[PDB]
């Protein structure tokens, strides 16, 4: 099944944050309506934040997270969770190797903001 | 129902990151085994990371998130989500006022790390 | 925080299924746009399905689950989870006593159907 | 990533319920410790509950959901969510064709019971 794709409400501000837990450098791309809206790159084995940004979901609401290490696409796992019918999290895990911890890059998208 | 309390696997490192979306200064307290392990404070209406730390769940695995604004306990909502039977997120939202956006402080706990 | 309230897409069919795990008879009311759309009652300590129905979300898409036992409203816990940006689950547990298993009635809403 | 596989606490009762939303006959198999513990089959475009059962997770606690149509394995999606640190749902969707609604068989596992 496709993973790392989420339909947000249109024209909404949202936060995107990425963490790294790998000896490899993680590159995280966030596409909005199929155009790169944020790119984070960094390396950590201690859950360091490698980037955070505020974005707007635009007219489509379509947000996609992609992860690669040295040009190789990581395998993704994802889900969206809504608390009290208001607070939204779109969560992404990624695996760059063999151990299947799926934490190599971790991406959290939250809305609403403000 | 109790919110913002999670049983993690014992003796496990976990990430805890807090975001602010409110006029009010948010104070996030993270307890492990009922003892304060981290305190974040900050103010933003643009989802600024007001703190991020790596902690250990210790022998109990009992982790609790509290949020207060100027001393007043915020109302919490929470859940845990597990992807591919491996990647864990504990999520907390909090409301300091009347608008019920539940984003005033947002706390994300993730494990495993490394 | 309010629990047991979910905003579905408007004019969309959804499944609702209730399960009981208590010595007391459980009454589950499902409201659509603030009007009773279905009512289920049953007693089980073995997770028996005490009711199932297909309903329409109507123009608001607002769906509310209420649970009571012998007249007394149960304490509710809820969340919505979306998998592969497509498959929606609205989940409710409820507590009628002191043991805090929150399974005394369990209500599962799923969409889309067909 | 592996989908439809869940680690439960050992020797615990859980409910499993399957729903169908397809013109094809769905076969849902539930494995405990890699052995078939329940089987449900049926065809519905209206969210019929094609089966519900109470099982015991056994000594491993490993539970797996498999779905097929006419012997062809369906693509699965899954997650686990925990409410008030107590109430557990393991959720599975499955796709038998090309439209990617992932609702063709839906399976929900809940614990604890009683
Ligand atoms: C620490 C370790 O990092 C990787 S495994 C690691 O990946 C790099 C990528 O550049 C090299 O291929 C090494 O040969 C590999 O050992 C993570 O997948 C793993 O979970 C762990 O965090
Ligand atoms: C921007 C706004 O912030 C608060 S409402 C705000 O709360 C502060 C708390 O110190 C004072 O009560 C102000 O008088 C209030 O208006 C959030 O609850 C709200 O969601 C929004 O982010
Ligand atoms: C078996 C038991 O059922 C209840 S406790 C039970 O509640 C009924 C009403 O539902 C009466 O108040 C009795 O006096 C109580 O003992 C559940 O709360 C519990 O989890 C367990 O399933
Ligand atoms: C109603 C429809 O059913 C299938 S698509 C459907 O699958 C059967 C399987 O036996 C045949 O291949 C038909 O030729 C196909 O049209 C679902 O995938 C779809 O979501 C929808 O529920
Ligand atoms: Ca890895
Ligand atoms: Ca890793
Ligand atoms: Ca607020
Ligand atoms: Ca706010
Ligand atoms: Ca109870
Ligand atoms: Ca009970
Ligand atoms: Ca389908
Ligand atoms: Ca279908």
């Amino acid at each position: 099944a496709t993973q790392g794709v989420f339909t947000l409400p249109a024209n909404t501000r949202f936060g995107v944050t990425a963490f790294a837990n790998s000896s490899g450098t993680q590159t995280v791309n966030v596409l909005v309506n199929n155009e790169t809206a944020a790119t984070f790159s960094g390396q950590s084995t201690n859950n360091a934040v490698i980037g955070t940004q505020v974005l707007n979901s635009g007219s489509s609401g379509k947000v996609q997270v992609q992860v690669s290490v040295n040009g190789r696409p990581s395998d993704l796992v994802s889900a969206q969770v809504i608390l009290t019918n208001e607070l939204n999290f779109a969560l992404v895990g990624s695996e760059d190797g063999t151990d299947n911890d799926y934490n190599d890059a971790v991406v959290v998208i939250n809305w609403p903001l403000g």
